[PDB]
């Protein structure tokens, strides 16, 4: 695991996927 302050799980937000998805393409865990 690390540390990424974002890192946030919710499918249905806009957490990052609709703005640049940058962090969820290597995490893959949680979506």
């Amino acid at each position: 695991s690390y540390y990424r302050p974002r890192e946030e799980e919710a499918i249905p937000h806009p957490l990052a996927l609709t703005h640049k998805m940058g962090w969820l393409q290597l995490l893959g865990r949680m979506f």
